[PDB]
């Protein structure tokens, strides 16, 4: 549809500005990586490479991963996503048997501080980088994910098995808990997203999946930008999660034809609206973890965002107007 394509054209205008800043961040990040490598605790550290930039302007997100030897997890309450970690030289942060996140974060923060979720939010001039520490575990994924990643009918059972052989990550968050992270898998599915292995590799198989995700993120950004903080709790992660569920529901590449961009976008919006109304948005990897629970976002805010998105959809997205 013309309006949506005009919006996608407008977003392209900002590409080089994002590009150039990325190389400035990358220079600083490359610089911290080497100094973190000197410290005993962080000697194995490396760059995970994930998030918006890696997937397809002043804000950037970077994850530092650290290989931790044979890990053992303990689920904080019945949270599904939060854990204490223990083992089957990081013993300096051991609270007896349990790895202290705030001990690890304090030194991690101090080293970067010396050099100059999120751990560090740091600055080169008008560049905000969030830097996150992630423990890497090459073990089987925890049981809370056993019913997650429901890609079998879309990306295939074989791909699901291959993805679950990859490591998983833990990011520091009733204190001292770590949360599961699969940002590496999120990037892999967005960049290898078709039922056809050649989806978006030639002119006959251009789908509109990525453009739909971009449009959904831009929709939420624009609605937030209009308010000085009713929508503070909503993030691009909610939009991305909802988008993954919509790919599951529409597994065929022929359901994402570029010429059907308007209909595909409507699908994404209508699903996100359903999530708002039912107050349920399951983490794509951890189904019992409800991103839209009342513990996380009050009923009123969810109700409020429902009204605006409903208004936008019923009037052809005036927020996207010239
Ligand atoms: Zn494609």
């Amino acid at each position: 549809a013309s309006k949506l394509r005009a919006v996608l054209e407008k977003l392209k205008l900002s590409r080089d500005d994002i590009s150039t800043a990325a190389g400035m961040v990358k220079g600083v990040v490359d610089h911290l990586l080497l100094r973190l490598k000197c410290d005993s605790a962080f000697r194995g550290v490396g760059l995970l490479n994930t998030g918006s930039y890696y997937e397809h302007p002043n804000e950037f997100d970077v994850m530092f991963k650290l290989e931790v030897p044979r890990i053992q997890l303990e689920e904080y309450s019945n949270t599904r996503a939060y854990y204490f970690v223990k083992f089957k030289p990081l013993s300096q942060f051991l609270e007896g048997e349990i790895l202290s996140a705030s001990k690890m974060l304090s030194k991690f923060r101090k080293i970067i501080k010396e050099e100059i979720p999120a751990v560090t939010l740091l600055i080169s001039e008008k560049i905000s980088v969030d830097i996150t520490l992630a423990l890497e575990s090459k073990s089987s994924w925890p049981a809370s994910t056993q019913e997650g990643l429901r890609i079998q009918n879309w990306l295939s059972a074989k791909v699901r098995k291959q993805l679950r052989l990859k490591p998983f990550y833990l990011v520091p968050k009733q204190e001292e808990t770590w949360r599961l992270s699969f940002s590496h898998i999120e990037k892999e599915i967005l960049n290898n997203h078709g039922k056809s292995k050649t989806c978006c590799e030639n002119k006959e198989e251009k789908c509109c999946r990525k453009d739909c995700l971009k449009l959904m993120k831009y929709l939420l950004e624009q609605l937030k930008e209009r308010f000085k903080k009713h929508l503070d709790k909503f993030s691009s992660y909610h939009v991305k999660t909802a988008f993954f569920h919509v790919c599951t529901q529409n597994p065929q590449d022929s359901q994402w034809d570029r010429k059907d961009l308007g209909l595909c976008f409507d699908n994404c919006v209508t699903y996100f609206l359903q999530c708002l109304r039912t107050e349920k948005l399951e983490n794509y990897f951890i189904p019992e973890f409800n991103l839209f629970s009342s513990n996380l976002i009050d009923k009123r805010s969810k109700e409020f965002l429902t009204k605006q998105i409903e208004y936008e959809r019923n009037n052809e997205f005036p927020v996207f107007d010239e």
